[PDB]
């Protein structure tokens, strides 16, 4: 168990119905000092809270990958229960991108076109790691995507905890909450999660990085409109629809994000074949 003692607050990140998340250093981390994640249950927080807050612990405490969120750990053989993360300061990639402008010489920070392929790669190599674990993310976009220094990418899962992302999430029939513009189209029709679906939100993913998160994807189409895609994707009968272009992707690479929207899962490239293309081939129109 970490000792709960050597966290010391600094600031408060966020609140929640049942916990608050606050900004701690840890001083001579070796065990200058480190900044460190903190999710605090509150001590009259429900006992489904404590539910999914020790559930969380168990699935996150598996995950070790420098493109992964890291427990680095917990306090849980006494109240309040305390969960420890790596602090990634420049909060997620939606957030992130959408306060950077391209950097076109033909033409606020700004971002170049390599560091935009460096972050998808990072995304790429992480997704990897999960997908030989067998661990199926089933929500990846950049809202779920944390930035730290040195553009350092780590794949993360809030869920739908922040309610700056509720446009992004649909509510089916059963009270299910799905993210559908992300979502492959057996996901939406079968509740068919896998890898090869990961590789379709990688996909569209990949489409929100190349317009620098400016857009929603389908952002024209209407909740409803979306799901009736994926039944078009199902009859096979060539009235599907994709994603367009983003006026900063290259033809090549723009090929690359439609395969990942293959009709088959056995034909979505697999995570280590984007990420091999995406650091080594940008030498394309
Ligand atoms: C406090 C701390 C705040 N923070 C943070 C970092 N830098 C700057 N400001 C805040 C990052 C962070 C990330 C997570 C997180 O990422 N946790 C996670 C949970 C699941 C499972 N699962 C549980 C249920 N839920 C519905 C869906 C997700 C799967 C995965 C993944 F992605 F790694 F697989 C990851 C949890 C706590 C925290």
């Amino acid at each position: 168990d970490f000792p709960r003692s050597r966290l010391r607050f600094k600031e408060k990140l966020g609140e929640g119905q049942f916990g608050e998340v606050h900004l701690c250093e840890v001083d001579s981390p070796q065990d200058h000092p480190l900044l460190v994640a903190v999710k605090i249950l509150r001590p009259d927080a429900t006992k489904n809270a404590r539910n999914d807050f020790l559930k969380e612990v168990k699935i996150m405490s598996r995950l070790k990958d420098p493109n992964i969120i890291r427990l680095l750990g917990v306090c849980v053989q006494d109240d309040p229960l305390c969960m420890i993360t790596d602090y990634m300061e420049n909060g997620d990639l939606n957030q992130f991108l959408s306060a950077h402008q391209l950097e076109d010489k033909a033409a606020g920070p700004t971002i170049s076109y390599p560091m935009l392929l460096h972050v998808a790669a990072q995304i790429a190599s992480g997704m990897r790691y999960l997908a030989t674990l067998n661990f199926v993310h089933r929500d990846l976009a950049t809202r779920n995507c944390l930035v730290g220094e040195n553009f350092t990418i780590k794949i993360a899962d809030f869920g739908m905890s922040r309610n700056l992302y509720a446009g992004d999430y649909y509510r089916v029939q059963g009270r299910a909450v799905l993210p559908i513009r992300w979502m492959a189209w057996e996901c939406i029709l079968m509740g068919k999660f896998t890898t090869a679906s990961d590789v379709w939100a990688f996909g569209v993913t990949l489409w929100e990085v190349l317009m620098l998160c400016r857009a929603q994807p389908f952002g024209q189409l209407t909740d409803e409109q979306v799901i009736e895609n994926a039944g078009e994707f199902f009859r096979d009968q060539g009235r599907q629809v994709y994603l367009s272009r983003p006026p900063a992707c290259p033809q090549g690479l723009y090929e690359l994000m439609l395969r990942c929207w293959s009709r088959e899962s056995e034909q979505r490239p697999p995570f280590s074949q984007l990420h091999r293309f995406l650091a080594e081939d940008a030498l394309n129109t």
